[PDB]
């Protein structure tokens, strides 16, 4: 038996597990997967042999991600941007200004205005109290409901709108308004950063930093799937699929969100979280790697399109590229390859598709998700809580970081508090 | 005797004698100069036989200033924009870009949350309080130490800082920021707009509206210089620099704030006033037209020169033209042109000055000074009283307007609520 159990092998697991070790406690690492990393996650091209992609997370701002950045420069892990962006082919109306910033002087009263509105309200969220603590029900509606109020012109409305949906991957209908502030607020209080926190990438992928930090992690178990959490008990019993059990005095639930219901908890967990966790959170983001033929390097689009992004993503060739495109699944049939193509030349009626990859997030048992984004609703109910522990079980991940949610960052910062809650008694 | 003596020929007085002459009383308009319009100054240039110019007040924008809008519609005058603004000529720095928004992209996040922090502190300002009436001290602080809290990086800095010296006509260290807080809520809570409401100008000249207006006006007398203004008795007695006196039930002072100070008021105004009035406004404002040879057309220039701002005006010839240069007398001496070439040459090298046209506001007894700016701590002291009746005596003028000081559309706003106030008993 252990001092700790934690179950998940991404970067929040990782990093609990870690920092637990070098603290001297004893610890055991479930992993239900074959591989450590979780939704970040870093492999070969499906399309182009002997090319190491981002299937998930990729994308770090320093400044933003500091305890990122701290794990960065612990192991000497390169990092640098993916491109330089150069070529502008927005789909934004005849008045956008082909530049990373599109709108144009007309629109720049109205924007203005809105910028104001937006921090305003942003500003509202304290981000140690939880989205469900502040009275901040109001501002959880629909976001195309939200973005209606700011009557913006239509250059900044679909500008605004597009970045939206690719960074919640939830349709303006879906979206909470409160959540998009909430990531204004994560930044600094700063509607241009959660655009610009796409700043760097890992030179030699996620699996560089997740490979690194293994390595100060001595018992770790693959192909674990945990089933079943017990603190009746004394000690805490942790049950798994094969049915053989490992017990632990204090247990880390690094795990998503969205699977959370699908493991048996004694006893059951606080009734205020159950519907929640019943439920699962709306994220639909949806990334999908382009392989492309014809584009020029440099290339950023953004606009109204069922790909509202596509920019960018590496060299193949003198004729080859990828480009990243964000959806979101509710939306957008990735398996049909018409559809991606149409997608495409809507912004760039010059190049020819090759040929597409992704992970199906929402489809991997292990994950029943991409990045969190709540349904309407959902946080303004309950948010706080469903990182709090329940007795001996601690709740860590990005899903469940007030400070940084759906991003890495969120990962360490959680595991950060959940760790230093076990060495406190 | 009259039911109202105005004192003032500029636009105020014009209009607040015309609308009680058509409301039936009769109006007696007492003018100190030769001419009439006050600081809307059309005239023959100094420097080019046969062009007209406007010396002092000239632009305006249809959706700030509605009330000049209607005025305008009213007797048909014809506006257009003096020119289209197409080759910029910073001064900012080696990061800034040469656009009419030369803020870079490096730049982006500290504008935003300044920005949002200016457009913060205008919304405490309600407009029809007064700026002594709502504990808005704590902003009445020289403009540079407001400025220096938002520690804009250099591009956005200084752009600021040059179109609040070209608006205050004051320095930053001597211009209030709660004043040009005050401009930012008089244009719609905008600060974009404070420089965008430089939108059209007369056709032939702001003298079209001064004449039209006067042609509905029966009595005027020019060279009439208001000394005295006695309301002892049970009607009010204005006595006259010949010494010839004129009666009536009210009066509207509609001469400039910094000119008050010259005259005899019996009694005494309220005491709170008095001090503010004997000191004077701070506004330093100068307008320079440089006549040019060798500048391409649509030329703006900001920057960090004695002069903030320098663009286009006119088309003299193939190879003439104007400029107009915005700086403020207290700092510049328009009489030097070796001066006066140094700061045009700083941002346009190329250029060869032929020659300067101007008024001295501050020299001429008429006026005492440019438009209205306050010294600091002033109008936090005493403001909405300085444009309150004392008795039967009312105090008109852009000067005292709350609405919108400074400009044509304050000088309207503040005649229409005289004229109202004396309609109503
Ligand atoms: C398409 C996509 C793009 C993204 N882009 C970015 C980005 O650019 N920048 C950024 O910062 N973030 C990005 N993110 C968000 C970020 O990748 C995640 O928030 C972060 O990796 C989550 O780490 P974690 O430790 O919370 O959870 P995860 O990485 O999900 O780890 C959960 C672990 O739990 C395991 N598991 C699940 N159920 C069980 C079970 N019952 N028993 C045992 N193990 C179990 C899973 O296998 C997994 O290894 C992206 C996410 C996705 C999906
Ligand atoms: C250089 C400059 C540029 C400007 N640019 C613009 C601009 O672009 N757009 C804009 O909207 N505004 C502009 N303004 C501000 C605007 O012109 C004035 O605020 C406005 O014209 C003031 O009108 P008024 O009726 O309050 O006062 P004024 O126009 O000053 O009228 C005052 C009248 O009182 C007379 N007078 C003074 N003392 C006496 C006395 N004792 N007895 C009898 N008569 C007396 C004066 O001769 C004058 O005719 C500018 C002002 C200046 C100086
Ligand atoms: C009393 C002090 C006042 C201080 C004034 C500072 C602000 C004055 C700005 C004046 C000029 C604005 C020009 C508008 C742009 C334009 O027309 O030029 C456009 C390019 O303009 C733009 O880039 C517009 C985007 C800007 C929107 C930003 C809004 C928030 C900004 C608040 C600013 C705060 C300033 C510094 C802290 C020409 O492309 P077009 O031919 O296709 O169209
Ligand atoms: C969760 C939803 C998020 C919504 C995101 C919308 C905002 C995303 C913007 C992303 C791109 C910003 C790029 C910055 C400009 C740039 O790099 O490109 C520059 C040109 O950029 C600029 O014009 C900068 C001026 C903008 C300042 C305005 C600040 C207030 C804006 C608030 C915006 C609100 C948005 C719409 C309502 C290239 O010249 P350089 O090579 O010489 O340097
Ligand atoms: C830099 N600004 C462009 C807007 C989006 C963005 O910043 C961006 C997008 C992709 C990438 O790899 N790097 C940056
Ligand atoms: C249009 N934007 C440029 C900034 C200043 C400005 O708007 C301006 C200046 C002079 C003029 O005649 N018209 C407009
Ligand atoms: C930065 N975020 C955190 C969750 C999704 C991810 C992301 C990355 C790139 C992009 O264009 N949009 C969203
Ligand atoms: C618009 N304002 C009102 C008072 C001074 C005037 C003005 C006009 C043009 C310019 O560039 N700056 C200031």
């Amino acid at each position: 038996m252990y001092d700790a159990i934690v179950v998940g092998g991404g970067f929040s697991g990782l990093k609990a597990a870690r920092d637990l070790t070098n603290a001297g406690k004893k610890v055991l690492l479930l992993e239900g997967g074959e591989r450590l990393g979780g939704r970040a996650y870093s492999r070969e091209s499906r399309n182009v042999p002997g090319l190491r992609v981002e299937i998930g997370g990729a994308y770090l701002h320093r400044k933003h991600h500091p305890r990122l950045a701290a794990e960065l420069d612990r192991y000497g892990i390169p990092t640098a941007a993916a491109s330089e962006f150069t070529s502008f082919r927005h789909r934004l109306g005849p008045t956008a200004v082909d530049q990373a910033f599109p709108i144009p002087g007309s629109e720049a009263v109205a924007v203005e205005a809105a910028t104001y509105t937006l921090l305003r309200d942003a500003h509202r969220i304290d981000l140690e109290k939880g989205l469900e603590n502040q009275d901040l029900e109001d501002l959880d509606i629909p976001l195309n409901e939200y973005v209606d109020k700011l009557d913006l012109p239509p250059v900044s409305r679909q500008f605004l709108l597009a970045w939206a949906w690719n960074m919640l991957g939830q349709p303006a209908d879906q979206a909470s308004a409160l959540w998009m502030l909430q990531l204004v607020a994560a930044h600094h209080y700063s509607i241009l950063g959660v655009v610009l926190s796409l700043d760097e990438v890992f030179s030699n992928g996620s699996a560089d930093l997740v490979d690194a930090m293994s390595q100060e992690i001595p018992e770790i178990r693959l192909q674990t799937v945990v089933t079943g959490i017990d603190q009746s008990g004394d000690v805490v019993n942790v049950t798994v699929k094969d049915g053989h059990a490992f017990q632990a005095h204090s247990v880390i639930v690094a795990t998503p969100m969205n699977t959370w219901r699908r493991i048996v908890f004694t006893p059951a967990l606080p009734e205020r979280r159950r519907s929640v966790i019943e439920e699962g959170h709306g994220g639909q983001g949806l990334k999908i790697l382009i392989h492309v033929r014809g584009a020029e390097a440099g290339i950023e689009c953004v606009g109204d399109g069922i790909f509202p992004t596509l920019y960018d993503y590496c060299e193949v060739s003198e004729s080859e590229r990828l480009l990243v495109a964000f959806t979101d699944s509710g939306s957008f049939d990735p398996t049909d390859i018409g559809a991606v193509k149409d997608a495409v030349l809507y912004y760039l009626p010059e190049v020819e598709v090759l040929g597409i990859d992704y992970h199906d997030w929402i489809a991997d048992p292990l994950f029943e998700g991409p990045w969190v984004a709540p349904r309407v609703g959902q946080f303004s109910r309950v948010h706080k809580e469903l990182g709090e522990p329940a007795g001996r079980i601690h709740f860590v991940g990005s899903d469940v970081s007030l400070e940084f949610p759906g991003y890495i960052e969120g990962a360490l910062e959680t595991a950060e508090c959940a760790v230093n809650a076990i060495l406190h008694s």
